[PDB]
């Protein structure tokens, strides 16, 4: 479950993982099925929390699940159905979440401030051709929101084609936090991506990451399991970084380290090839920078 390709190499290796209906893809994929099976998730499954988790069947490992202050003894208190994840950067880099549900949205605003979160990145629109995905658990006006204990305010909101960009200020009681939240509302469909839906995506991991470099805290990315489309703007923002630096990927070792944090990250086959065509992109485009000499 690591496979580092020389970039020279990667046209000819994605090109061989295709043959066959894409078999040897399948068969990364089912290598990477089986990690995590049998690590705890003990908290995930305590009665008082199954009505905090989304789905059933994508519960937060117990060694790495985002932990919330509890005043209490009840059963569950420090519970939300969220996830530290490694990056290029940081071990805690990321949190892995579900999209907030109504009874659990005061708790994901808990966390964004107990976290110490300045960023949290969004995958999904609220409903998507007539299913829940998502609680549109931020405001909707300008007007200050209480959400349990930490209110909301919207400071601006602005939005393009393919994503919004809105700054929030929260705040409990005496404490304030400034937290950016990007929106990416365009998410294709089911299933080869256009060259532009590529393109989109990785402008979109682009701006994240500006934006990180003069944030601190751990990054808040969520789709509506957490895991999907999550693990995949994860691991194209960890690799757009890499690929700046090296000469080489590993999106397999990638993905399984990813797996180890959280369950089922990259969900589908298809998102799983998808990063494979984004790493194409992301190859061209060193390429293309190769012809500029600067040093
Ligand atoms: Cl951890
Ligand atoms: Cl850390
Ligand atoms: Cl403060
Ligand atoms: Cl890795
Ligand atoms: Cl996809």
């Amino acid at each position: 479950s690591m496979n580092p390709v020389q970039l020279d190499d990667f046209d000819a290796y994605i090109k061989d993982m295709a043959k066959d209906s894409d078999y040897k893809f399948s068969l990364q994929f089912e290598e990477l099925k089986l990690i995590g099976l049998d690590i705890p998730h003990f908290a995930a499954d305590l009665p008082l929390n199954r009505c905090k988790n989304r789905y059933t069947n994508i519960l937060p490992y117990d060694f790495s699940r985002v932990r919330l202050v509890s005043m209490n003894e009840e059963e569950g208190a420090d519970y939300i159905n969220a996830n530290y994840i490694p990056g290029y950067n940081s071990p805690q880099e990321y949190i892995a979440t579900q999209g907030p549900l109504p009874e659990t949205r005061n708790d994901f605003w808990k966390m964004v401030l107990q976290q110490k979160s300045q960023i949290i990145v969004m995958l999904t629109q609220c409903n998507e051709k007539r299913r829940v995905k998502c609680d549109h658990y931020w405001p909707f006006t300008e007007e200050p929101i209480a959400y349990g204990d930490i209110t909301v305010e919207m400071i601006s909101e602005e939005e393009q084609d393919d994503w919004a960009c809105r700054h929030f200020r929260i705040n409990y009681a005496d404490e304030m936090q400034d937290v950016m939240h990007f929106n990416y509302t365009a998410w294709p469909d089911h299933g080869v991506p256009t060259a532009n839906a590529a393109e989109s995506i990785l402008q979109f991991v682009h701006m994240v990451r500006q934006q990180a470099t003069k944030s601190k805290g751990p990054m808040i990315i969520h789709c509506s399991a957490g895991v999907g489309r999550t693990g995949t703007f994860i691991a194209l923002d960890r690799l757009l970084q890499h690929i700046r630096d090296h000469e080489f990927v590993d999106i397999l070792g990638l993905v399984s380290e990813m797996r180890s944090y959280r369950m089922s990250m990259v969900q589908t086959e298809e998102q799983y090839i998808f990063i494979h065509q984004c790493v194409q992109l992301m190859w061209m485009k060193k390429k293309q920078q190769f012809c500029i000499s600067d040093v």
